[PDB]
């Protein structure tokens, strides 16, 4: 175990930006961000000699090419690859092997990724880093910090091995899709990295670059007798695949290759043209037949988008009147309030700001209107949204509460995301890429968002926001005169 | 497999307390309640209360009247809250008083407005409900095609009724 | 332990798929899409060469 | 990031004594501290233990 492990031996690491470049762009689509900041990476190993080993995490949904980006990087740079799942672990000892006091001791697994690679400046991959336990007996973290340390980890060494390795030029890469949960001592000593969805336009491109051919490969089948439409691929992604990843539109043109596969060799068509009226026996009948679970936003319930931990979705904030408005025509009783949706006690908070916010605005522009003040109302907030994101549906709460006060529907494919603070302050929030790329597949045309978000939809590209008449607010009474027109 | 559950619903305590009482007409739900089928079920209770209040102003059961209503157990977490449309129906008869139409099914969720989401467990349930020996079968609109990739000799002795909506299953459990 | 384990020993495998349809028509009655599954596997592999190796699972009431 | 832990570089490196870092924060059990009984299958020395040996000093800068 001690000889195996290369000592000094480091992987010749390619240098020339514009071959890592070209390979990168051929191996992957979009993630221009990764590709920058790998540029970077090269430019400054090639502009101080030694090769150093930078850390870094791809924060995003799944099925969007974290692993396969990495891989590519490994392949670009030259170096090494080897990954390693994280996620839920408990015992270290897999890191650290053992103290070799047992029956044939392991090293740690980056001494067998050493000696793998046999290279001292491997690229290595660290997936599910949000779902480690840390509990009993464990607490990895810790030696995870050990690990990506910048100046501990060049010292480095195991339990099985005491002496130490430098793990300076080694390139370390976390993947997850939600950056809350990750500790946060981990979470500052490394960059991090949005690699954040796609629009069908990006998912169909994709598809037809990297999808269909390699499963036609895995089919052992040809670019000739297998033949997808792009109009089959939109398709597929607008019923069939009803998500921000790639993954099961992946599934779907795996299993229609399958089927063509199997058609060619027992059936009657040596070469398959798939199209639509062939979809249907090919895969079966649309899943998602529906593109909104609302599509007149009926009193009382309004869109909002939500940033959960697997992209952007259009979630439905609901209201309804659960006991009669006029239990006693004289009684001055407290309108009381019931919210669900599996809320924290900051969601609760937040939805009394609003609810008090909801009033105040009601009084201050239809006084005769007691209906918030004396009315027991139950409003349900989907959960999902991650608790960070969550205080983002108090606009939502808002409008949906005046909406069902007057009994105005909020103006068609509208949505919006803020935060009230007890005034009608409406405040920054996070996650406004997902969310755009949900409100651009469940059709919205009108979004509303904070004045200080405007950036994170301005450094979008033009193709992903197109049809969407944006309105950028700070106060809530602006939105009262765009969901509220008349 | 699947099974035919009976939501059962119960007026636990006197309706008329106080003539000019406005309290609450609380719920209690048994049947080993999970956190998010009991929110489902607090859902389904306000959906149904704004429903008779739109269909029956003048009917206070719902508000006030204290109610315990039980779901048999089986059904995993994720088809739970599959029953909420039954739920809805369950304490609306209860507060009418017109038994639900016999040799009826249904299932789907409910979104505290009356709009009826997708299921799983399709071929199962009807599966069961065939066994069961019903004739009326209600399912949501988005499941309608995992009810038509079955085999045809697998539907015969019931009508199905497709719904988006909970109204239209409201015209159906009571016709009159 | 060690010698006793088949090394590079691979069974022969069935690729013609009538007589597979047939053996799993004649052994069962229904499961339409585990069988159609099964002559999409040995398809795969018989077109591809090598008996290749696939994991799925069945899953349904005991 | 006001340079606590730099200055506490700089402190070392001005009176010369070493220096060694414990991140205490998040920690529950008081293994990591105090070892173990020596009796636990591999067990291991505190913390402070691992830095005195690498220290080389008795009087280092934890």
């Amino acid at each position: 175990w001690l000889t195996s492990i290369p000592w000094g031996k480091y992987s010749n690491e390619n240098l020339d930006l514009a071959r890592a470049q070209a390979v990168l762009e051929e191996d992957h689509y979009g993630m221009e961000d990764v590709k920058k900041r790998i540029l970077e990476f090269i430019a400054v190993s090639q502009l101080r000699g030694s090769t150093q080993g930078k850390i870094l995490c791809f924060y995003g949904p799944p099925g969007v090419g974290k692993t396969s980006i990495a891989r590519s990087i490994a392949r670009a740079l030259n170096r090494e690859y080897f990954r390693f799942s994280v996620g839920g672990m408990t015992d270290v000892a897999e890191i650290k092997g053992h103290r070799r006091t047992y029956v044939g001791a392991m090293p740690g697994k980056i001494i067998q990724c050493l000696k793998k690679t046999k290279t001292e400046n491997p690229l290595i991959l660290i997936d599910e880093v949000d779902k480690i336990g840390r509990g009993y007996q464990g607490d990895p973290s810790s030696a995870l910090l050990e690990l990506l340390d910048p100046e501990q980890n060049a010292n480095f060494l195991d339990h099985y091995l005491d002496v130490p390795v430098d793990l300076s030029k080694v390139l370390f890469i976390c993947t997850a899709n939600v950056t809350d949960t990750i500790p946060e001592p981990l979470r500052d000593r490394m960059e991090m990295i949005n690699v954040s969805g796609y629009v069908a336009q990006e998912k169909l491109a994709i598809a037809e670059r990297y999808l269909v051919p390699q499963a036609r490969a895995l089919c052992g089948l040809d670019e000739s007798k297998a033949k997808l439409s792009s109009d089959v691929l939109t398709l597929l992604i607008k019923q069939y695949c009803r998500e921000s990843g790639v993954r099961n539109l992946q599934k779907q043109v795996e299993k229609v290759l399958r089927k063509s596969a199997y058609k060619i060799v027992s059936g009657e068509a040596e070469s398959v043209e798939v199209t639509p009226e062939n979809l249907q026996d090919f895969v079966g009948k649309p899943v998602f037949t529906v593109e909104r679970m609302y599509d007149v936003t009926p009193p009382g319930v309004v869109m909002g988008l939500a940033w959960t931990a697997m992209g952007g979705s259009t979630l439905f904030v609901e209201t309804s009147l659960r006991r009669p408005q006029d239990k006693d025509a004289k009684g001055d009783k407290d309108g009381s309030l019931e919210v669900t949706g599996q809320l924290g006690e900051v969601m609760k908070e937040s939805a009394r700001i609003a609810y008090t916010f909801a009033r105040a605005f009601l009084m201050q522009h239809a006084p005769a209107n007691d209906y918030l003040v004396t009315s027991h109302i139950h409003l349900h907030v989907p959960e999902g949204a991650t608790p960070k994101d969550g205080p983002s549906a108090g606009c939502t709460i808002v409008t949906a509460l005046l909406s069902l006060a007057m009994g105005r529907p909020v103006r068609q494919n509208l949505a919006m995301t803020g935060e009230v603070s007890l005034t009608g302050k409406i405040l920054p929030v996070g996650g406004i890429k997902e969310k755009t790329i949900a409100a651009k597949r469940a059709g919205v045309t009108c979004i509303v968002l904070p004045a200080e978000n405007k950036k994170d939809f301005y450094d979008l590209a033009a193709f992903i926001t197109e049809g969407l008449e944006v309105h950028f607010v700070e106060h809530y009474r602006e939105i009262f005169d765009i969901a509220f027109p008349d």
